[PDB]
């Protein structure tokens, strides 16, 4: 018997299946913020205070180092992660302890209006330069002041960390020992600024969060969108203007660079302060199972944590492009692994937001970012 509390901020469907096979166990969803940094700030407060209310925590792929070192989670003792994609086995392992079980993979893709590219004879762009030239050509034809060339995240949210690193990684650089490439940091901030200055992105991109990009593209207002796999279900759902009008490509590269992307995804941890440790673990073993991974791929376009589900016939029937997504996820670059990740994120996202709001130049942004990261890495 148990009333379990899960922090998830279609999962209700998965929880109803567990309840239907587990008599005397009911599960209630709890929330605290939309974007991941908001969820982190909240969980820091209640975990710091040893709050026993939550049993299971849905945590971002960037969280296990913090949660492990603070002793905020109950480790899966003797657990083998070898069935999961190795990138997620590694992320959920800290000094040899299994901190959490993978919930779903994720990576950033380029969503595009394949109807608009097709009308203008344009191929999916492989460089930001090709994306600019495509946007200009489509915008000149459409004469549509509501049509944005490129939606990307400029709000001071976790997503803007990812935004900063896409061009940095593309140029072949790494952040981590801190290894700050100033030229590539300014080049990243200049690129995102250049879309606002050129009109290819809207004047207030600094106000745009992950799900703003999702809603605006879904409403038919965006040619090109940087986003995560979950967007797909919404694009092809009942309140979309873009059903059957969406292509998915690897992100453009910077001139002469690689088509790199950011690793994302989430995992289920058990709270160290949970009073229902045994039933919490059993719920997490169900939620991290292959059957539930498959259900979440088909019903919510969450990329699987199991390699085999990428080319499972029921998964590809629903989302054909998942068959091409496995190597993108497998090769995706990771945000720095550190217990102090919240300080890394805070520095990077506020610098991106400031540059895009015009509050600081890319040059001053990069300098201030490097000074702040030095005290943290
Ligand atoms: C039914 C459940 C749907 C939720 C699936 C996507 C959640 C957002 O997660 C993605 O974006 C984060 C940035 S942000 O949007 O929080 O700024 C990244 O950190 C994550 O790694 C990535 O998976």
């Amino acid at each position: 018997d148990a009333e379990l509390k899960i922090f998830v901020s279609i999962w209700r469907k998965a929880l109803d299946q567990y309840e239907a096979k587990t008599p005397g166990v009911k599960v209630v969803i709890e929330t605290g913020g939309n974007t991941s940094e908001m969820q982190a700030q909240y969980l820091n407060t209640v975990m710091s205070a040893k709050d026993s209310s939550l049993d299971v925590l849905m945590l971002d792929v960037i969280r296990p180092a913090q949660f492990a070192t603070a002793g905020w989670t109950s480790d899966f003792s003797g657990k083998d992660l070898s069935a999961y994609l190795p990138t997620y086995a590694e992320a959920n392992t800290v000094n040899g302890k299994i901190v959490a079980l993978p919930a779903f993979a994720d990576s950033m893709f380029l969503y595009y209006r394949k109807d608009l590219l097709d009308k203008y004879g344009i191929k999916p762009p492989t460089t930001w330069d090709e994306l600019k030239e495509a946007s200009k050509k489509v915008m000149e034809g459409e004469k549509n002041p509501e049509l944005q060339g490129l939606s990307f995240q400029g709000k001071a949210i976790e997503g803007a960390v990812c935004t900063f690193l896409l061009p940095y990684w593309s140029e072949g650089k790494s952040l981590v020992k801190l290894n700050f490439d100033n030229k590539a940091a300014v080049d990243s901030l200049k690129l995102w600024k250049s879309f606002v200055d050129d009109g290819i992105s809207k004047k207030n991109i600094s106000e745009v969060a992950t799900d703003d990009t999702r809603k605006e593209f879904q409403a038919g207002k965006v040619l090109f969108a940087v986003n995560w796999s979950y967007a797909w279900t919404h694009f092809q759902g009942k309140e979309s203007q873009v059903n059957d009008k969406v292509g998915v490509a690897r992100l453009p590269a910077v001139k002469g660079g690689e088509q790199t992307t950011c690793l994302g995804g989430w995992e289920f941890g058990v709270s160290a302060y949970s009073k229902q440790q045994d039933e919490a673990k059993k719920l997490v073993e169900y939620l991290s199972s292959q059957d539930v991974s498959k259900f979440m791929a088909i019903n919510a376009a969450l990329l699987p944590t199991y390699a085999a589900l990428y080319k499972d016939a029921d998964v590809t029937k629903t989302i054909p492009w998942f068959a091409d997504a496995l190597p993108v996820v497998e090769t995706a670059k990771a945000r720095p692994v550190t217990p102090r990740y919240n300080e890394v994120s805070e520095t990077i996202r506020t610098t991106v937001n400031g540059v895009l709001a015009g509050v600081m130049t890319p040059e001053d942004g990069a300098k201030q970012m490097e000074s702040r990261l030095r005290r943290v890495l």
